[PDB]
């Protein structure tokens, strides 16, 4: 990887987006990556958490003018076929891609966070912001639609405050994005990143892998169709799970009082 | 009823969950009987509220270990002959129309709530919890898929909200609770919880029955259909109310500056 | 018009709701008036933002008596011809309308808020309350179902909010009205609600006009189709927004540290 700096520690991918020079900007090298390593972990077992984190104190400052101007100077297609679309069109893959992970995904959200980087800390299964975390929408103020990131707003937070943010380019901080939903947890420090962190961390490996996964794809379905047949589909899986090998390994495990398998170092 | 208490108490029934022994764990019989009290008090036009809550300070432990034995023991089966298919499912069931009844549904909700209890907080038209409430989503640390509950969660809450208490198997407290929008309301005592629900059922009192379900039915379309569709068939609803009894009275109630029948 | 008073400075159009006479009751006849305004403005470019506002203290009382009893005496009808019915649907038509307006529209909701009132308010891309506002779904408590506010209500605040607000007929002020989302933000007194107003104000002034009503629409559109074949769409408006005036200028006002031609004093 050029962009990010891969760790692996216990069952959890620590992905630090490396960058810093200019504030993590992200490029379409870097969604290609991120892409990429969402891929190749998901149907991965040792992997049961994706950390997502910037160097240097900035999560995302924004697109890269860089390919920006890259496309610019390319050939004009009308459709599917102009640079502008085909540049835009993939951080909307990424981010959706990584928002329908298998794996329990948390957003290490510090300092600036625009672009692709608010759009991924909108699909994060727990976000945490550090105290000088910053979010904003200026596109519309120069003229550009942020076409892919404030649909993912709006399902993070809702039509409602969505709309006031994006429709005046506001720039807001931890606190408030907090308490809109943007983020989950506020830490007033370092410190406390690093203890919300792992304590977050020591929940995922309590967690059992299949079961997150299979619930975390039927939380997605809700509201995208009919409530009964989703609880139908739901049984089924209960009662498979219930069967297959994880459930048999949980039921040992409580009556012993002792940690399941998954669980252990 | 084997597992509840009813109590009718005016225009409201009080169900109270009665297995204080095992912390109100819900099997399920008890499934069952909440299921049957709703579809027979759907029509009974004297009952305008039902109330939920636990008897012993506690709302629901989680499932019943011994229904899952049994379904152990059961003939395994294909699919939707599976005993834990059927076992499951039927708290979705319950829920689901604990959540559509045409009744205003109000949970007090104390203690321990888990499992089906957790569901139907999340299906509660008010839920006011006591100060000991503590909800938890334990299922995936056991190798368990919180299949029938998780969903209403994300219904309750929204998903942003949801996949973090599920996903990582948290339990919150009332507080928390609230102001994720599980419950609508916290009590800080006994008395305030007293206080709050009296409150609340004096309101159901004022409000007209038939244009209450009316309402609560239209409430559950939004967002599941086209508005202006869902517009068109709201304004036969209001129609329709307004030739009828409840519109005729409703308003020389207004007018005389008195309180209506259905209010006595 | 009859019953609004309008008045216009710089892109923003002021309509201030005018009978203090009857607390800003809303006929039909305001309802016909301000479908007008909102249908004649949505092409008129120089227009960016429309401010709801009451006269009085006060921005809906509720409904008009005097429109129930023209409907009483008219010929009664079944379903579509019920003038019941049509007096009825004419509200949710104007309140979608003003919803997908393509103006960032502003509410200012003062004192009573209730029917048509608390519609529009339910769905205005800002909302600012004074500390007199109180916000009431009684209607049920007179045999009446708020068939056309309550649908607003369940999309403004969510459906688990506004169930307990709509089937307890609950009246609230302000700072709840906050809380749960009805307004954005709340004010303490007179000349924090013109500041409050006139900081976005400047918002929209730097928002680029096209920009803002594409986004707008694609907000809208989130929840209602699949996501993905939403970023394909998204992606496109995109393209076409870098490769138009707007975009065009926009990239100039950031080269030369100078404002943009829209935000122009």
């Amino acid at each position: 990887c050029e962009t990010l700096i891969l760790e692996k520690q216990g069952p959890t991918l620590v992905i630090t987006i490396n960058r810093p020079d200019v504030r993590n900007a992200m490029s379409l090298q870097m969604v290609a990556e991120l892409s990429t390593i969402f891929s190749e972990i998901e149907n991965d077992i040792s992997i049961r958490a994706a950390v997502l984190r910037g160097a240097g104190g900035h999560f995302c400052a924004g697109g890269d003018i860089k390919d920006m101007a890259g496309a610019r100077s390319q050939k004009a297609g009308e459709g599917r076929d102009d640079p502008f679309y085909k540049l835009n069109r993939a951080f909307g893959q990424m981010i959706q891609q990584v928002n329908e992970s298998s794996k329990v995904v948390i957003a290490i959200t510090e300092g600036a966070v625009m672009g692709g980087g608010f759009g991924l800390a909108c699909v994060s299964d727990l976000a945490i912001a550090g105290p000088t975390a910053k979010f904003g929408m200026p596109e519309t103020t120069l003229g550009v639609i942020p076409a892919q990131i404030a649909p993912f707003v709006v399902e993070r937070i809702g039509l409602t405050q969505a709309r006031r943010l994006a429709l005046l380019g506001l720039r807001i901080d931890a606190t408030e994005a907090c308490k809109l939903g943007i983020v989950h947890q506020v830490a007033e420090s370092e410190e406390q990143l690093s203890d919300m962190l792992n304590q977050a961390l020591e929940r995922v490996r309590l967690c059992a892998p299949d079961a997150t996964a299979e619930t975390k794809a039927l939380l997605h379905r809700v509201g995208h169709e009919a409530m009964a047949g989703l609880l139908d589909d739901a049984a089924e899986k209960f009662a498979a799970a219930i069967r297959g090998p994880e459930g048999a390994e949980g039921t040992m495990a409580f009556m012993q009082k002792r940690e399941p398998k998954w669980a252990e170092l």
